[PDB]
């Protein structure tokens, strides 16, 4: 059945060190903590530490493990990293690349006028910058995530928006659980089919999610009733006050028909000029590799 093959990712287990609690995962309590010379010319790094519960069977403690490795096949700088693993001997661990704010929606909650600046035009065009940067690489790698939504994105320290780590199981395809859906595409619901296009549609939402300082869309309607409004060509309202450009890209994510809508590739070029200097740098979209 299930067995995990230990590998060059592996971390001594004297070299990591949790702080505190980040919060509780599937498997188990998520920390923050140190590792050291887990990054190139760093003798230290803070990061983030999964674990898996002692009433966690051999199965479970492996299955934590072979999902976790998903992310060993990306590098990109706008993806959530992983940094190594702890399989040999009891607290198996995982140790990610650490954001300290949080998922993209708990932050956008947290701007909720309810004393900072909601996000601007220039605010948003980045994040939205950052997250199809992340997505292009993905589906340039031949991945579909197919559970995009602002939860399932990352904040780093620096506000750096980024594609949070994910399960897997031609085009691979992510996701895990039972797909939520308010944020799947009209063909998705329809056919169960799933392309990058659709993860374009997904997009599409995650930006209605910034403009809306993460409004539950499609609020007020049941899923049932959205899975019908949806399919039927209906589409999420603009924003009370999103500037006219950025309901402009949702509109296009939103195309019915998914050739029609843009690849990540072709949001990035369209708002490329509007992103901050240092993207040229750490971007996919600008990198050697992206052709
Ligand atoms: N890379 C990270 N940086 C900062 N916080 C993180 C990180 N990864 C997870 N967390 C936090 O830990 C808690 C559990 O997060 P969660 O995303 O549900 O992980 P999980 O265990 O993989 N389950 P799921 O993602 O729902 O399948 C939350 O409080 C997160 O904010
Ligand atoms: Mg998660």
């Amino acid at each position: 059945a299930d067995v995990y093959v230990p590998d060059e990712w592996e971390v001594a287990r004297e070299k990591i060190t949790m702080s505190r609690e980040l919060g509780q995962g599937s498997f188990g309590m998520v920390y923050e903590g140190v590792a050291k010379g887990v990054v190139k010319d760093e003798p230290e790094t803070r990061v983030a530490i999964k674990t898996v519960n002692e009433a966690a069977s051999m199965r479970e403690r492996i299955e934590f493990l072979n999902e976790a490795s998903v992310m060993k096949e990306f590098n990109c700088h706008h993806v959530v990293r992983l940094l190594g693993v702890v399989s040999q001997g009891q607290p198996t661990l995982v140790i990610m690349e650490l954001m300290t704010r949080g998922d993209l929606k708990s932050y956008l909650r947290s701007l909720r006028p309810e004393v900072l600046a909601p996000p601007s035009l220039s605010k948003m065009i980045q994040m939205a910058g950052e997250i199809a940067d992340g997505m292009a690489y993905l589906n340039a790698n031949k991945f579909v995530h197919r559970d995009l939504a602002a939860r399932n994105c990352m904040v780093a320290e620096d506000f750096t928006v980024k594609i949070g780590d994910f399960g897997m199981t031609y085009y691979r395809k992510g996701g895990k659980g039972l797909l939520p859906v308010r944020w799947m595409s009209p063909e998705s619901l329809k056919d169960g089919v799933f392309t990058t296009y659709s993860d374009v549609w997904s997009f599409g939402v995650v930006l209605w999610e910034i403009a809306t300082l993460a409004e539950q869309p499609y609020q007020g309607l049941s899923n049932e009733q959205v899975l019908r409004f949806v399919m039927e060509g209906g589409l999420l309202d603009k924003p009370d006050n999103c500037p006219d450009m950025l309901f402009e890209l949702m509109r296009m994510c939103w195309q019915y028909n998914p050739k029609m809508r843009p690849s990540f590739l072709e949001i990035i070029s369209s708002i490329k000029e509007e992103m901050e200097p240092g993207f040229r740098e750490v971007s996919f979209y600008y990198s050697e590799e992206n052709k």
